[PDB]
C-alpha cells in the first residue's frame, strides 16, 4: 500500500530479524522487507510532494531504494544458506541506507 | 498495474532504448522500465498459479526481477553519464535476463 | 598471474559448471572463476595498450569486470544453496559478459 | 601488494574523497580504492591463518570485499556523473563494510 505502511513493514521485520533465533525467521523477514521496499519504489514522500518525478530528488530518492533493495536480495542469500549470523549482520548493515534516505528525505 | 501491462511497458522501452539517439531518451526508458520491474516483483505468473508464493519456483521467478532491477539500475548510471552506446549495451545485455524468466515461466 | 591466464581459468572453469553434477563441484569452480576476475582487475589488454589507464575505453574495460564479479557473486550463493540448475543457469548468463567485452577489446 | 598495504591505500583514499572539492579527485581516489580492494580479495587476515580457506570465516572474509568492491563501484558511477555530494555520502556508506569486519576480523 502507501509508503507510510511499507516503512512500518520495514522497520517491523528489521527487528524481527534482529531478535530471530533461526534462518527460518530470517528468511521470512527479509522476504517480506524485499515485497515492501518493492512496492514503495514509486513513491512521492511528503517532502518532495513539489517536486517534479523527473526531479534530482526524485531520482535520488529511487536510487535509494535500488540500493535497499540490492541489500535485501543479498541478505536473502546469506539467510538461505542458513548463515544466521552473517545475514543479521547484513540487516544490521541496510540500517546505513535506511539512515541515509531519512536524513535527506523523512 | 498487471503483470503484462508491467511486460508491455518493459518492451515499449527496450525498443525505445534500441533506437535512441540521445541520452534523454535513453533515461527516460529506462526510469519506466524500473517502475515497471518494480511494480511487477509481487506478481504470480500464469504458469505459477497452482504454486505456493514461498515455492522454489516463486524464489526463483523474483529472483529474476532482482537482476533486472540491478542491470536496469547500472544501465541508468551509464545513460546519466551520458554514454549513450554504452547504456544501449547495457540496456542489450538486459534481454538475456528477460529471455531467461520466459524459457522457465511463460 | 597475467591475464590470459586468468582467462584459461575463467574458460576452464565455466565448462566445468556446464558439466557438474553436484553443488560442490559448482561451489569450487565458482569460487575459483572469483579470484581470476579479482586478479585481472588491474590488468591492460593488448588492443588498449596505447591507452592511458585513465581512458573511457580502461573504464569501460574494468566496468566488465566488476559486472562479472558481481554475476559470480551471485551464482554462488545460488550454489551454496544447493540450487545446481539455477546456479547454472546464472552462470551461463555469465557468458554475455564474457562475449561483451570480448567484442569491444579482444 | 599485502593485506596492510592495501588497508592504507583504502584509508588514504578514502579520507582524499571526505576532503575533495571536485569530481576528478573523488574518481581518482575511487579507482585506487577498486584495485586495492581487488588485490585484497586473496589475503588470509593474520586472525584467521589457522582457519582453511574454505572456512566459514575465510568465506565470509571474502564476502565482505565483494560488498566493498559493490559499493566502491556504485560510488564512482555517481562520481562519474558529477554528483560529488552523493558521490562523498557514498563513500561514508562504505566505512559501514569496513568497520563490519574490522570488528569480526580485526
Ligand atoms: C530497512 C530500511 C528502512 C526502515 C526500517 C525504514 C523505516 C521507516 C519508518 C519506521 C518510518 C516512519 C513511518 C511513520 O510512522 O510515518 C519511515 C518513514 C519514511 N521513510 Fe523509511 N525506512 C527504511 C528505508 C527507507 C528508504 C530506503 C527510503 C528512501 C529511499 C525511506 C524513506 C522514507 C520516507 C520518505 C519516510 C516518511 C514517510 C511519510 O512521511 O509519509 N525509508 N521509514
Ligand atoms: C526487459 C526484459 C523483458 C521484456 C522486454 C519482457 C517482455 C515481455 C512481453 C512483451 C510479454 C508479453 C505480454 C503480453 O502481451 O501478455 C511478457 C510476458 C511475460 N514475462 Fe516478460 N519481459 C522481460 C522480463 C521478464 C522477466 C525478468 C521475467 C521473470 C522474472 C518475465 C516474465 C514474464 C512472464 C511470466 C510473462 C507471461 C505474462 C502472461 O502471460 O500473463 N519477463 N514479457
Ligand atoms: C566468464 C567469462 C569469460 C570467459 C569464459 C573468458 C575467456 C577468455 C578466453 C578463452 C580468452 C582467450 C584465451 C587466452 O588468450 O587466454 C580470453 C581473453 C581475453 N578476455 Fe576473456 N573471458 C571472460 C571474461 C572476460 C571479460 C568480462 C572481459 C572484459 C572485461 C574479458 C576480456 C578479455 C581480453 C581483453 C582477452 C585477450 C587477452 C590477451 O590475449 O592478452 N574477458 N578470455
Ligand atoms: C574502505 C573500507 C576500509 C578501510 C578504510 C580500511 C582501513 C584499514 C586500516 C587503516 C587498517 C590498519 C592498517 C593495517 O594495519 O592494515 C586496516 C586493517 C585491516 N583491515 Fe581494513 N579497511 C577497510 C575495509 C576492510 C574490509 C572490508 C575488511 C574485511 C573484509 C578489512 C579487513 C582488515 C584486516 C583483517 C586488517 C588487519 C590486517 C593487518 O594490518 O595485519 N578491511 N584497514
Ligand atoms: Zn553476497
Ligand atoms: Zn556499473
Ligand atoms: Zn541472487
Ligand atoms: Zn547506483
Amino acid at each position: 500500500a502507501d509508503l507510510e505502511d511499507n516503512m512500518e513493514t520495514l522497520n517491523d521485520n528489521l527487528k524481527v530479524i534482529e531478535k530471530a533465533d533461526n534462518a527460518a525467521q530470517v528468511k521470512d523477514a527479509l522476504t517480506k522487507m524485499a515485497a515492501a521496499a518493492a512496492d514503495a519504489w514509486s513513491a512521492t514522500p511528503p517532502k518532495l510532494e513539489d517536486k517534479s518525478p523527473d526531479s534530482p530528488e526524485m531520482h535520488d530518492f529511487r536510487h535509494g531504494f535500488w540500493i535497499l533493495i540490492g541489500q535485501i536480495h543479498d541478505a536473502l542469500h546469506l539467510a538461505n544458506e542458513g548463515k544466521v549470523k552473517e545475514a543479521q549482520a547484513a540487516a544490521e548493515q541496510l540500517k546505513c541506507t535506511c539512515n541515509a534516505c531519512h536524513q535527506k528525505y523523512r
